[PDB]
DNA sequence: GCGATCGC
DNA sequence: GCGATC
DNA sequence: GCGATCGC
DNA sequence: GCGATC
């Protein structure tokens, strides 16, 4: 199974509109069993919309998706949107992490799995505020014991664009977060991944895991951001025209 | 009588140390007779010092200067450097203006000329947070009237890059602006002008003259940004390279 | 400092 | 058009 | 979100 | 290397 985070900076009806753009979504979104879509900035789910209808072309429960509401503060929301296809995991469960801890209070959904060792667990997603990205990673310690008392499931994988790098969270930080700091967890992207299309060098998007059947399940060295640029030869323009981020994923067995 | 405000973007010991750079600096300061530079980042003043040098290769006494300290709140510092020819006008004295207002507290000179109408005035020069623009650029006002008392002096040019339009200054704030209702003052540079070198188009820097004596010393027309990139046939990256402003600059006769 | 979209 | 973001 | 320098 | 800016 393979499972990937992606931001697609401000996920939208614009950039659904454009065929060419449309295509390339979709021929990622295409190479996972399960994906998380952040950014996704659509109040009114024409762009979702249109997605679908693209991966749902030839089969129409090819993806199924479940989506939170618009999350933030203000004015400015996203909403975190997972893609999966119904042939090979299940949606059990959902909930709406809420306290004010987040800028997008994370959405956790409860994934049956039959083709893998792990045949239930849960999904964290977060979107960190780029300016609070220590206290929210941080936060995610008390996310992941709120899912472990709610469901009494140990298999969480918690994963999104954290800003974990760079200027949004230095190496002198790293010690106050709980997340990282606890043996509990399993970083499996490295602070040495570069997740960002752009020039810049920085872990931003992490995978992280908890749980023995789960971390058991996990192929080692599948973990890795998806650098699409190279992948489908395009022009630096071209791919960040599609995002400023590169996917990163994980295979389960 | 020439007279210019140029913000060049962070000027130090990098740029004044590029052959090239220096050449095109040195260039625009000799067009004037009293040239406001702002972005000073010297806290040595050695970039100063090889200006001067350059300015002053055949004639010693070519461009004198007075200097304020290093300004700012916390570690990021500006110093405000104004270059004269000596022949033309003189110092009688300066003042540095100390509330907290500003961020970078306005350095106010008072200058003797013989060849002009307006015998005897002052320049105010501000390098406005962009942040606190509107609160500034209101509080120069104050600053006015402040040197108008130490002084007696009503004839007072107040100049700089003041982050006066686009996003930092809309329209709706300049009602709760003095320096801008009150009738005392004359905007030489309108809100039309273009005085950055990038791709936007905003009135950032100013010309503000009050004093009648002063007032009546403008060249109609006189006063406008200098775009030194369409002079000299620069590329937009070499016209970049030297600042993302042009100065703007007034004649009095 | 810059540039982009959304959602009014 | 412009504010709240990334 | 990005990129730059200074001044430690 | 990195924080405080523009
Ligand atoms: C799709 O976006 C790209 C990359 O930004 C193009 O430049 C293209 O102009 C857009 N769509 C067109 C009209 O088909
Ligand atoms: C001067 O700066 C320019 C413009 O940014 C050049 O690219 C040049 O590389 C620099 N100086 C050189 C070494 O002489």
């Amino acid at each position: 199974l393979k499972i990937a985070a992606f931001n697609i900076r401000t996920f939208g009806e614009t950039k659904m509109s454009n065929a060419t753009l449309a295509s390339y979504i979709v021929r990622i979104v295409r190479r996972y069993d399960i994906v998380l879509i952040q950014e996704v900035r659509d109040s009114h789910l024409v762009a979702v919309g249109k997605l679908l209808d693209y991966l749902n072309q030839d089969d129409p429960n090819t993806y199924h998706y479940v989506v939170s509401e618009p999350l933030g503060r203000n004015s400015y929301k996203e909403r975190y949107l997972f893609l999966f296809r119904p042939n090979k995991v299940s949606v059990l469960d959902t909930y709406q992490y809420d306290d004010d801890s987040f800028s997008r209070e994370p959405a956790v959904v409860k994934f049956s799995s039959h083709s893998t060792k792990v045949k239930e667990f849960a999904i964290v997603a977060l979107h960190s505020a780029p300016s609070d990205a220590v206290a929210e990673i941080n936060s995610l310690y008390d996310v992941y014991l709120d899912v472990q008392q709610k469901w009494h499931l140990n298999d969480v994988m918690l994963m999104g664009d954290f800003n974990a790098d760079c200027s949004y969270v230095t190496s002198s930080q790293w010690s106050s977060i709980r997340l990282r700091t606890s043996s509990t967890f399993q970083w499996l992207i490295p602070d040495s991944a570069d997740t960002t299309a752009t020039s810049t060098n920085c872990a931003y998007d992490r995978i992280v895991v908890a749980g023995s059947l789960l971390q058991s399940s996990v192929v080692p060295g599948s973990a890795a951001p998806f650098d699409f640029q190279a992948a489908y030869g395009l022009s630096n323009e071209m791919a960040l025209a599609i995002s400023d981020h590169y996917p990163v994923e994980v295979t389960l067995t």
